[PDB]
């Protein structure tokens, strides 16, 4: 027994094993566009993924990673409300069981039918493993998708989805640029949170893109034929890992754009 996304192991179970799960800081939450406020200070984003190595992709129970190389400032985040560099370590995603559903963050309630989360760690700890222990150890990159027109820098990763279909697999992923990932406008919204699934450890600083990325129908039914259950083991398919909106409690949303 274990957390998940299931009626006995779900998000509301959480807490029970994870008691940060009723924090102070705890994410995701959903973006009301008319209170989060312009900040003219906040710095433009600098997105550095010229250099970045991808090294495998693995299907790990609760989504599918795809790991990057982060021995050397290869692929960077710098900017925004951050201070000091911040190196990709690995990027997953969030989808529903249907369109209609499976983002995580929320636009004046709105929800997506994906959203992407590429986790970056703050290189002044030396290590993931210590990062997520300091309040800006971490800041996640989070991109929404919507149904639509297919997006070609995606497709690399949903023709790979069936070798690593059950828990425990995984496969090579090398040469593989995640600037196919990005929208054409970097306009962000930002606000202090935590990871979405546990430990759910409050040490992640937020950067929401405003404009959401499109994907055909197809890439998206690919991602759904995944299952959470190990090879050999009664299938349950891998929809709806997403965590509810959460209290935004004492906290302010900035916004980059006016
Ligand atoms: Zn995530």
């Amino acid at each position: 027994h274990h957390w998940g996304y299931g009626k006995h192991n779900g998000p509301e179970h959480w807490h029970k094993d994870f008691p940060i799960a009723k924090g102070e800081r705890q994410s995701p939450v959903d973006i009301d566009t008319h209170t989060a406020k312009y900040d003219p200070s906040l710095k433009p984003l600098s997105v550095s993924y010229d250099q970045a190595t991808s090294l495998r992709i693995l299907n790990h129970g609760h989504a599918f990673n795809v790991e990057f190389d982060d021995s050397q400032d290869k692929a960077v985040l710098k900017g925004g409300p951050l201070d000091g560099t911040y190196r990709l370590i690995q990027f997953h995603f969030h989808w529903g069981s249907l369109d209609g559903q499976g983002s995580e963050h929320t636009v004046d309630k709105k929800k997506y039918a994906a959203e992407l989360h590429l986790v970056h760690w703050n290189t002044k700890y030396g290590d993931f493993g210590k990062a997520v222990q300091q309040p800006d150890g971490l800041a996640v990159l989070g991109i929404f998708l919507k149904v639509g027109s297919a997006k070609p820098g995606l497709q690399k990763v949903v023709d790979v989805l069936d070798s690593i279909k059950t828990k425990g697999k995984s496969a090579d992923f090398t040469n593989f640029d995640p600037r196919g990932l990005l929208p054409e406008s970097l306009d962000y919204w930002t606000y202090p949170g935590s990871l979405t699934t546990p430990p759910l450890l409050e040490c992640v600083t937020w950067i929401v893109l405003k404009e959401p990325i499109s994907v055909s129908s197809e890439q998206v039914l690919k991602f759904r034929k995944l299952n959470f259950n190990g090879e050999g083991e009664p299938e349950e398919l891998m929809v709806d890992n997403w965590r509810p909106a959460q209290p935004l409690k004492n906290r302010q949303i900035k916004a980059s754009f006016k």
